[PDB]
């Protein structure tokens, strides 16, 4: 399947993609201001995500750090990243399907669009101003805005054993961005498309 990954933020991005025991493709590359970098990622993945990186630096052997969503200090990710991240999430050929959502519930650093650009499904948007707006008590100092599982490290707000219910945290996510996941057991916002579907992933898509 292919992935456009297109930054139209007016700052640099480092785009991630990553199923968490490998990277998809590269798993990382630099986008300045208006790329566009376009992955394969393979058939039957399952619980892969992309990601916008901020505020990164690299060596020229690929190692370094990012502000937001840094997976161990590496340019080509492997690994998840350091929320906050705002998060684009897929899994492919599942029984004939591939299934996408936006999701909060790692936080929020930049705002993403996520469409198909095949036929047959709608796309899904987080582009309200969530770092303006965020909660004094959810801001990461080292950037974006935090969920609240990340801050406080409850079982409410983690949902450890499968049982929580929405907080006043994740309704200030549900409220900004009603089509992402504002905490685990949120009413799904996923998206059905046909198996093998080819996707676009923009940054800053008002932005
Ligand atoms: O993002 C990580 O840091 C990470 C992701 C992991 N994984 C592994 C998967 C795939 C299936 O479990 N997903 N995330 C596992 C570990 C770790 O053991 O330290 N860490
Ligand atoms: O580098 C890692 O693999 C890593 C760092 C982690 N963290 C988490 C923090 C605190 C705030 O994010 N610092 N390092 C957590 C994990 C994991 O759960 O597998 N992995
Ligand atoms: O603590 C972790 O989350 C962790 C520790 C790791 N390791 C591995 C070693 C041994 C030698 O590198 N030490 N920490 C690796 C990972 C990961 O890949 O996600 N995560
Ligand atoms: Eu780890």
């Amino acid at each position: 399947a292919t992935f456009e990954i297109v930054n139209r933020c007016s700052y640099t991005v480092w785009a991630a993609a990553s199923k968490g025991d490998a990277a998809l493709d590269a798993g990382g590359r630099q986008l300045n201001s208006g790329e566009s970098w376009t992955i394969n990622v393979e058939p039957g993945t399952n619980g892969g995500k992309i990601w916008a990186r901020t505020d990164c630096y690299f060596d020229d052997s690929g190692s370094g750090i990012c502000k937001t969503g840094d997976c161990g200090g590496l340019l080509r990710c492997k690994r998840f990243g350091r929320p906050p991240t705002t998060l684009a999430e897929f899994s492919l050929n599942q029984y004939g399907k591939d299934y996408i959502d936006i999701s909060n519930i790692k936080g929020f650093n930049v705002p993403m669009n996520f469409s198909p650009t095949t036929r047959g499904c709608r796309g899904v948007r987080c582009a309200a101003d969530i770092v303006g707006q965020c909660p004094a008590k959810l801001k990461a100092p080292g950037g974006g805005c935090n969920d609240a599982c990340t801050v406080f490290q409850t079982s409410e707000y983690c949902c450890t054993t499968g049982k929580c219910g929405p907080t006043e945290y994740s309704r200030f996510f549900k409220r900004l961005c009603p089509d992402a996941f504002s905490y685990v057991l949120d009413k799904p916002t996923t998206v059905t498309c046909p198996g093998s579907s080819n996707y676009r992933v923009t940054f800053c898509p008002t932005a």
